[PDB]
């Protein structure tokens, strides 16, 4: 029988922390590739790249996970989606070989993830 995760108490603290870890984790390594990018690392920088990308696909799993689990959608998914799209495009543009827009678009997403951080912590406190 089926009980919304909201009204589990004990599943949903795990499932936060989860959340937070791969969030913690994904934010160290964005910065660390902030670091890289400045120092001009290539295998460096798509090494931390591909870390990056499979943190943060580990993470909007786990946020999937809990709205297939009851939870209401949040404003950070659609946040979120934003980053996930800027994200793509940065990777697009190091393909590329596209070094005007990777520059470009690294700023915008130190924006983007900054409010990440703070939009995801802060609606985790009354899911
Ligand atoms: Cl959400």
């Amino acid at each position: 029988h089926h009980e919304n995760l909201y009204f589990q108490s004990s599943e949903k603290e795990e499932l936060f922390e989860k959340l937070k870890q791969t969030a913690d984790e994904a934010v160290q390594l964005f910065q660390r590739l902030r670091e890289i990018f400045d120092k001009g690392d290539d295998d460096s920088f798509e090494q931390v790249l591909e870390e990056l990308e499979e943190a943060l696909q580990k993470h909007r799993q786990l946020a999937d996970q809990g709205r297939k689990k009851g939870l209401l959608t949040s404003e950070a998914a659609k946040q979120g989606d934003q980053f996930v799209q800027l994200f793509q495009r940065f990777r697009e543009a190091w393909d590329k070989g596209d070094k005007d827009s990777l520059e470009q678009i690294l700023e915008e997403l130190e924006q983007v993830a900054q409010k990440a951080v703070e939009l995801g912590l802060k609606i985790l406190k009354t899911q």
